[PDB]
């Protein structure tokens, strides 16, 4: 039975998955016995816990330190744990998003323009979202998805990819532009708050640490389908590749005195940010003053964009995360997790906690974590609740272990960043054509879309993809980077009627394949 | 070795005397950059990605290529002392 189907019963498709997974609770439960559901989870936990606070400091430096880290973190726990619990798809991980970062920045300018509170109309517009998402799973309006070819997804993929990893690059580079090379330095210098001025030896030894530690991962994880050991210690060296290196790294720093490398900062309690102007709970009638009436009436519009905005992106990663072709064996749910992750972004608002939403690299990367692979074909994959639980406990408890985490130094992290991001370009097909648009016809594949079609037949092709992503990229750096969505579902009109009429009717049954196997 | 001050009262005319901020771990960088430009390079040249006269002759000369770059990539930065090579004036 189909996940997604026009069904005339009201609560049709949510029934529909919930009859679907719950047998598979017991199941679920038994299956995360191995120690690479351990590997998954140590993993991602650091995968999470590193965006988080990178975000959470740039949204307190830009929102007046309205919102900090500590509720960020209190907050993507409980979404973690609960998601994991009653989740359709357990598999996928939560957090914030940079086009999120600028509609609460658009929102805060709006506000500051007119004269309003910032965090006090949020519980409205969480009011909104509830009411709209009921409306909207009412109707059961999820069959759009359909129209959503490979040819979307993977651009979408690709775009997210590659933005990724020039933001690692772009760190790594200001890293290095904070610290420039001199011939001297003056040594009377405070360190205490921050590191002021240039240091000696501080920016290359970060990128020492990367180097190493992706080369140490590259090497291992090459060395894994090796023949050099038997099976058994391979596989044992195989699970835990990753945390082994970020061990080596870590005694590597620790064993260095002299220079100094900034590590991890986290909150030394379950405080608020201001704890001045702000409590526990925001009274949404108005905190100094009453809300405005023609905001209660007009405040609706923003909601529709930002539930437009959570929709589609958690969509995608669904489609993402449920393709058949990573061996899919229990049934995946659509409706379920979403409706899950909208109405508890309405209750976050309720106590005034900005909204989360799944991550299209965290979630495929979870996907590659639980992994059984062969000498190459893909057995399984191992799916169940209780790695995202976890990873959920972990990051709401790590505030405990802080001498733990002050001892990490950041550049690890970078290359875990750029471990990621390389690792994130393995499911693509715009890649597979990027190389094949410099490889000789000689040696061309044995795929369908090499035979079926010419060589320069295929060049056009992906230099249509490329400059729709060229396009993409002159979105996503325009200022107003607002209309990103839209000109992302224009996809969708382009492929079904432009396209046919310049290409032919088997290249487009050949090219445009649904699954990677059958065409 | 490292340290955390160096005085910069120091002689450098003869040979370097005493410790260097950003000198020999900067060799080790050009170690790293060398060996994996050359591997890289090397490994490609057997691939399929050119046509076969342009990836040949491409990776005919791959170490002079290696070389150029560390030798202007070493150029490029100024502050910094690498130690150089020594040859007699004359006869």
């Amino acid at each position: 039975d189909d996940p997604l189907q026009q069904t005339g019963q009201l609560f049709g498709g949510l029934v529909r998955d919930i009859r679907r997974r719950y047998p598979y609770y017991l199941s679920d439960i038994t299956d995360a016995f191995s120690p690479q559901v351990l590997a998954a989870v140590i993993f991602i936990y650091f995968a999470a816990l590193s965006p988080a606070i990178t975000f959470g400091g740039l949204l307190g430096e830009k929102t007046r330190n309205q919102m900090g880290v500590s509720e960020l973190l209190i907050s993507t726990a409980v979404q973690g744990i609960l998601f994991a619990l009653l989740g359709a798809q357990p598999l996928l991980v939560v957090g914030f998003s940079g086009p999120l970062l600028v509609f609460e920045e658009a929102f805060f300018s709006f506000c500051e323009t007119n004269g309003l509170e910032y965090i006090v109309g949020r519980v409205w517009i969480g009011f909104w979202l509830i009411l709209l998402v009921v409306l909207v799973v009412a109707f059961e309006g999820s069959f759009l998805v359909r129209f959503i070819s490979r040819y979307t997804q993977e651009i979408f993929s690709f775009l997210i990819s590659l933005i990724f990893i020039y933001e690692t690059f772009s760190k790594l580079i200001k890293i290095f532009q904070d610290h420039p090379l001199q011939k001297t330095y003056n040594y009377n210098v405070l360190m205490v708050p921050k590191p002021q001025g240039p240091l000696p030896n501080t920016a290359l030894l970060s990128l020492v640490l990367m180097a190493g530690t992706f080369f140490f991962a590259m090497m291992l994880r090459k060395f894994k389908n090796s023949s050099y050991f038997p099976g058994k210690l391979r596989r044992v060296i195989g699970d835990f590749g990753v945390p082994i290196s970020i061990l080596i790294m870590v005694l590597v720093d620790f064993f260095i005195q002299d220079t100094y490398t900034q590590k991890l900062s986290v909150p030394d309690g379950f405080k608020v940010s201001n704890s001045s102007a702000r409590g526990w709970v925001i009274h949404p009638l108005g905190l100094r003053s009453e809300f405005p009436i023609w905001m209660m009436f007009a405040s609706a519009l923003p909601a529709l964009l930002v539930f437009i905005l959570i929709f589609l992106e958690s969509q995608i990663t669904t489609l993402i995360v449920s393709k058949p072709e990573r061996k899919m064996v229990k049934g995946s749910g659509f409706h379920l997790d979403l409706l899950l992750v909208v109405g508890m972004g309405g209750v976050a608002a309720l106590f005034g906690m900005p909204w989360l939403s799944a991550t299209t690299v965290r979630s495929v990367t979870h996907a590659n974590a639980l992994t059984v692979m062969g000498k190459a074909q893909i057995q399984e994959v191992k799916e169940q609740r209780i790695s995202g639980l976890l990873v959920a406990v972990l990051v709401g408890l790590s505030i405990l272990m802080e001498p733990i985490l002050s001892r990490i130094p950041l550049a690890v992290l970078f290359g875990i960043f750029l471990y990621m991001g390389v690792t994130s370009l393995s499911g693509i097909q715009l890649f597979d054509r990027i190389l094949l648009l410099f490889k000789p016809p000689k040696y061309h594949p044995d795929v369908p879309y090499v035979k079926r079609v010419k060589t320069w037949r295929m060049h056009l092709f992906t230099g249509i993809q490329i400059i729709c992503l060229a396009v993409l990229w002159v979105v996503k750096s325009t200022p107003a980077s607002l209309a990103l969505p839209f000109v992302l579902i224009l996809t969708v009109p382009l492929r079904r009627v432009l396209l046919p009429l310049i290409f032919r009717n088997v290249e487009l049954q050949c090219l445009d394949a649904d699954d990677a196997k059958a065409t």
